[PDB]
């Protein structure tokens, strides 16, 4: 349940971030890396402390920033109704669990979220717009938070 108005200022915005999915990402995860800069050393590259080991263990940055904006597409495609997506997103939950990411860090990516869309939009991130974002993107960590055994 997201009405129509709401749903397609969601749907307009992210058609905006959607012309540059990469470079927009690049300042969700800046900000990110700012305001929790511990989550640094999970991507490949992003230790001090690291071999070549990493680069097969761990994910590399621009290729996961690809990821988690088409993760954000299919939200948006099911902005009206996300339940045909809880099955994968607990499983992406769980995913994100067993590498050591705290639920509480998708939090912190929720405002990386709302500063990016900011950036990106100005004046045409009404409030409005801010709100349903907030929903939308507090619903996909609500079926992710199923996998972390909650
Ligand atoms: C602090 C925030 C985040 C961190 C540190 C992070 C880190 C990672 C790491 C380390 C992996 C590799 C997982 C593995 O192969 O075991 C990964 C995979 C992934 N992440 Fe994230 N992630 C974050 C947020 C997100 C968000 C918000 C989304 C989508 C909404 C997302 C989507 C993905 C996807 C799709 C994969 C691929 C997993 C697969 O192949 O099944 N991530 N993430």
């Amino acid at each position: 349940h997201m009405e129509r108005p709401e749903s397609e200022l969601i749907r307009q915005s992210w058609r905006v971030v959607s012309r540059s999915p990469l470079e927009h990402g690049t300042v969700l995860f800046a900000r990110l890396f700012a305001l929790e800069p511990s989550l640094l050393p999970l991507f490949q590259g992003g230790g001090q402390f690291s071999s070549p080991e990493d680069s097969l263990s761990s994910p590399e940055f621009l290729d996961h920033i690809r990821k988690v904006m088409l993760v954000i597409d299919a939200a948006v495609t099911n902005v009206e109704d996300l339940s045909s997506l809880e099955e994968y997103l607990t499983s992406l939950g769980r995913k994100h669990r067993a590498v050591g990411v705290r639920l509480s860090s998708f939090s912190t990516v929720g405002e990386s979220l709302l500063y990016m869309l900011e950036k990106s939009l100005g004046p045409d991130f009404t409030p409005a717009t801010r709100t349903a974002w907030s929903r939308l993107y507090g619903a996909v960590v609500q079926a992710m938070s199923r996998g972390w055994d909650g």
